[PDB]
């Protein structure tokens, strides 16, 4: 490494977490001016759910300088953390954990008028990632109020005669009465006031023979394990906890997702951050992109009070369920840009101006280079004019063939004399290139920081590549000044 790469890892193999891998970067400068990051604690290799992984969290006080331990605010204990070197041969590259429960693709959000920050994350029931989800919801309507609903291990398979209920107390539906049975606040199981207990998991090859053997560690046993005598519905979930004192201490666990469609297979999180709007009539809004195989590719969910409640939108009627990550940023009238990766070959945009009830049809935005497949991109808002003009940044890959030639753009915004949600024009004007064409460059979140500086936090290989699964210490912080990043290619 250089000098210039010093103090360029926040989540590393040999931390806190436990974890070998790392993907999916969140960062996000707070309005004190700390900055706090997140990323997936990846541990049987960097595969996507299903899983074994937990949701990592750090921060510095130095307005992002420095980075502190790392900390795991969702994290199931199912399947024990370990540092595990996962096989990269041509067979075992692709073996994966098929029994564990994961937390997997965080969001970041603060609301800057109360100084609350949420943590969200995708929570996935044992052996669930979203390719191999079931459609529903997850949820029961009894009286024409929505309960998490429970399969009972000795009932008929896809029998969900319970759900949760007031103070975690498990129902029968259909006698409509208490059992024994309840949860805690962790959603972990109790008969009689005891907690019910069951034997971690370990995992350890053999060659390429993934063993997952229990061990003799008891652990709470939780609705969403595979081995527990009450189970949630296997689709995907939507978690969240927030913190008042910048990520010293978390709320309760809360499965947001009641509004999941019963007619999705998954919904899940745009990974990155999230957007408070500041100016106009929805200022003070809260929302998070979402996408689904559903109704609706891409969606949202809003907060008009401070994270309370939330409301689901669908952005568009597509039903073929391809990978519509977005992020947001806010144009000074305060209408919605969001930009959002498709499975069409281009990176899109579109438009509110409702604070995001509804959207403009997609537009291709010819600027960019990208794959079919797509990848994640972080966009933002920059709080100072640049050339005169209001400006965002974009990160994200710019190739036609694989994950690499990573840039960061400058968008300048103008007035096109035009109406509604053509009001505005953005003039792709700098074009800032993190590294050379061949570098590796994947998922990424940009956050302003305190002094005015541009921080990045990123996947410095092809996330994508069946070839370079498993890599270690990939995912890098860097930071810039603006002009550095005003280049003209
Ligand atoms: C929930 C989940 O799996 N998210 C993953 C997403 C998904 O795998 C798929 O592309 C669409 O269903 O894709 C990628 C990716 O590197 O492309 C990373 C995410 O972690």
């Amino acid at each position: 490494g250089a000098m210039a790469d010093i103090g360029s890892n926040i989540f590393y193999a040999g931390d806190a977490t436990k974890s070998n891998y790392f993907r999916i970067p969140s960062l996000l400068a707070l309005d004190s001016g700390t900055v706090i990051a997140a990323a997936d604690a990846r541990y049987g290799g960097t595969h996507d759910a299903k899983s074994k992984i937990n949701t990592a969290f750090a921060k510095s006080t130095d307005g992002g300088k420095t980075w502190g331990q790392p900390t795991l605010p969702l994290k199931f204990d199912d399947y024990v953390a370990k540092n595990i070197d996962w096989p990269r041969d041509s067979v075992g590259k692709n073996v994966q954990i098929q029994g564990s429960a994961s937390y997997i693709d965080p969001v970041l959000l603060e609301d800057k008028e109360t100084h609350r920050v949420f943590l969200f994350a995708d929570m996935m029931p044992a052996g669930i990632g979203s390719s191999n989800a079931s459609v529903g919801s997850g949820f029961k309507e009894v009286d024409g109020k929505k309960y998490l609903k429970l399969h009972w291990k000795d009932d008929a398979a896809g029998t969900y005669d319970y759900s949760v209920r007031e103070n975690g107390t498990i129902y029968n539906d259909t006698t409509n009465s208490a059992t024994e049975y309840s949860v805690d606040g962790e959603y972990n199981l109790y008969k009689n006031g005891n907690a019910m207990l069951c034997k971690q998991y370990d995992y350890n090859f053999e060659g390429t023979k993934l063993l997952e053997t229990q061990t003799d560690t008891d652990v709470n046993m939780n609705v969403f394990y595979k081995d527990a005598d009450f189970k949630v519905f296997p689709t995907t979930y939507l978690a969240m906890k927030y913190s008042d004192d910048e990520g010293e201490t978390w709320s309760d666990l809360q499965i947001v997702s009641t509004f999941k469609p019963e007619e999705s297979k998954f919904l899940v999180l745009g990974p990155g951050v999230g957007k408070q709007i500041a100016n106009g009539e929805h200022a003070g809004r809260l929302i998070v992109p979402l996408y689904s195989k559903s109704s609706a590719e891409l969606g949202f969910m809003y907060s008009d009070d401070h994270g309370n409640n939330w409301t689901y939108v669908e952005a568009d009627q597509n039903t073929g369920g391809a990978t519509a990550e977005a992020q947001i940023v806010e144009m000074p009238d305060g209408s919605l840009k969001t930009y959002l990766r498709t499975g069409s070959g281009y990176i899109a945009q579109v438009m509110s101006t409702d604070g995001g009830e509804t959207w403009s049809e997609r537009v291709p935005l010819t600027e960019i280079a990208t794959t079919g497949y797509g990848t994640q991109l972080s966009v933002i808002n920059y709080s100072q004019p640049v050339d005169g003009k209001p400006a965002i940044l974009l990160s994200a890959p710019n190739a036609t063939n694989g994950r690499k030639n990573g840039k960061i753009w400058i968008g300048l915004i103008s007035e096109t004399g035009n109406s509604g949600k053509d009001k505005y024009s953005v003039d792709w004007k700098y074009c800032y290139s993190v590294d050379t064409p061949q570098m590796g460059y994947s998922y990424s979140c940009l956050t302003e920081l305190p002094d005015g500086e541009i921080g990045l936090l990123y996947e410095k290989y092809d996330s994508w590549s069946r070839n370079e699964l498993h890599l270690k210490n990939i995912l890098k912080y860097e930071r810039f000044n603006i002009d550095e990043l005003k280049v003209q290619p």
